[PDB]
């Protein structure tokens, strides 16, 4: 079985790497061919924290605008949300502010939030400095990490940290 079940959501503009982050976390693999998510998808992985078994039910939203009705319906049950942008795409970083408004208008007001700056293996095409990502997350009081699904950087750490913070809030 499991001791806790945490429903998690990945949100962010299309193309930032939500599906590849989840594929790395659930299957420890990376595919370079862009296959945009249609509607929604999910993966399930159970981790251990403090000797407790935490089942992570992770919903991978479709970032394309025409799927917003489906994304919105998945906000209510969520306990933690990854807000993903692409360090090579300034617009996806700008839009983190709008994804935050979306979360706070629909999700439970207590939902745990974390910002991921993905594709940090592509330093040659970086547009969003790490300093600016840290500052935005500081402005919102949110944790922040740069990740790479391709090189498997901070993917484990992002999900384990988010789960730990959800568990800490529950255990208090
Ligand atoms: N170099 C590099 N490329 C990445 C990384 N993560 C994702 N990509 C590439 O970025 C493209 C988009 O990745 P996806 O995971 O499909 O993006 P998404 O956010 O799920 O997009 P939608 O499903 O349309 O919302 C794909 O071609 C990936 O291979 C990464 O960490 N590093
Ligand atoms: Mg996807």
């Amino acid at each position: 079985t499991y001791d806790y079940l945490f429903k998690l959501l990945l949100i962010g503009d299309s193309g930032v790497g939500k599906t590849c982050v989840l594929f790395r976390f659930s299957e420890d693999a990376f595919n370079s061919t862009f296959i945009s998510t249609i509607g929604i998808d999910f993966k399930i992985r159970t981790i251990e924290l403090d000797g407790k078994r935490i089942k992570l039910q992770i919903w991978d939203t479709a970032g394309l605008e025409r799927f917003r009705e489906i994304t919105t319906a998945y906000y209510r049950g969520a306990m933690g949300i990854m807000l993903v942008y692409d360090i090579t795409n300034e617009k996806s970083f700008d839009n983190i502010r709008n994804w935050i408004r979306n979360i706070e208008e629909h999700a439970s007001a207590d939902v745990e939030k974390m910002i991921l700056g993905n594709k940090c293996d592509v330093n040659d095409k970086r547009q969003v400095s790490k300093e600016r990502g840290e500052k935005l997350a500081l402005d919102y009081g949110i944790k922040f990490m740069e990740t790479s699904a391709k090189a498997n950087i901070n993917v484990e750490n992002a999900f384990f940290t988010l789960a730990r913070d959800i568990k800490a809030k529950m255990d208090k």
